[PDB]
């Protein structure tokens, strides 16, 4: 029995390895297409999927307009990535401030002193900064530019949020993939990706502050300290962004996958096993989703969404 899901690249490397422990397990098959949120969206409203992936949350306007229902899947985070020689991963220091005034174009040179005093002891070249961000409509885009938007009021004016921005300069890359490809081309770039990438790549990701003035970096820990905080009980279809997270030890571009579906499906049994699937990731898939250092959903909210689909779907 075969499912098809299409989206966010940002829980590309989580779908893929629940796709091959779930056939393991259970004999059926998911499909799943990483084409970035904007895709997952645009394919789950054109009913060529069972479901799409999107890390921006549809609110329930826009829910009850496409008949969709929406639900979490997992928690990762974006962490900006860089192209610098001599830099471990998770050394280099920025505030959401300097992420933000890097992403304008305000600090161009990575020897700004703000870069370097952020980062004593750290080789920083007298060089421009090249900027790479996505070129398609993304879910990591959407919570990278919102985390900005956030803590950098030239940004929210300038800029703002959404799963495709106007950049102020730059390349862009498709997918998560392809952000990762052009920062690991590019000497002296800095980019932006789901963590699962920078690992996956080896690359050297930066620490940041969190809004609590703490240096966090990015990892499991990190993002479940993000995801504490979220009150989804009171969220309605799991409608919420955790980026900027309080507290001390919570990674500030924390953020969560959401997958959609059709509420009335035309096809009930291809419905009810993509369901089976999520049911499955859920409940049997967490020890996948910490290896890959996302944030398995808790018990409360795997609750939460088992009577989602129970009265919506």
């Amino acid at each position: 029995a075969e499912i098809s899901g299409a989206g966010a690249s940002f829980i590309y490397p989580l779908v893929s390895k629940w796709s091959a422990d779930y056939n393991a397990a259970t004999g059926n098959k998911v499909n799943y297409q990483s084409i970035g949120s904007g895709g997952g969206i645009a394919q789950i409203k054109a009913g060529t999927v069972d479901f799409g992936s999107t890390d921006k949350p549809l609110d329930s306007a826009e829910l009850q307009q496409a008949g969709l229902g929406q639900f979490p899947s997992a928690i990762g985070g974006v962490v900006p990535v860089v192209n610098l020689e001599g830099i471990a991963p998770g050394k280099l220091r920025l505030t959401g401030a300097l992420l933000g005034d890097i992403f304008l174009g305000k600090v161009t040179m990575w020897n700004d002193a703000a870069i370097v005093a952020a980062n004593p002891g750290v080789t920083l070249p007298a060089t421009k900064i090249n900027l790479v961000h996505r070129s398609d409509g993304s879910g990591t885009t959407f919570n990278f530019s919102n985390y900005l938007s956030k803590v950098s009021p030239e940004w929210k004016s300038k800029v703002g949020e959404g799963t495709s921005v106007q950049w102020p300069g730059g390349v862009g890359g498709k997918g998560n993939e392809g952000v990762a490809s052009y920062v690991q081309q590019i000497k002296g770039s800095i980019g932006y990706v789901e963590l699962a990438y920078a690992l996956q790549n080896k690359m050297p990701y930066t620490s940041l502050q969190n809004a609590a003035g703490q240096w966090i970096e990015p990892n499991a820990e990190s993002f479940a300290a993000a995801a504490a905080s979220a009150d989804w009980a009171n969220a309605r279809d799991f409608n919420l962004v955790i980026t900027n997270a309080p507290g001390e030890k919570a990674w500030p571009i924390t953020a969560t996958n959401f997958m959609l579906m059709h509420k009335q499906p035309k096809d009930a049994a291809r419905s009810k096993a993509t369901l089976d699937f999520f049911k499955w990731a859920l409940e049997n898939g967490q020890a996948q989703a910490s290896e890959l250092h996302y944030v398995p959903l808790p018990p409360e909210l795997v609750k939460q969404i088992e009577a989602y689909w129970g009265s919506e779907f």
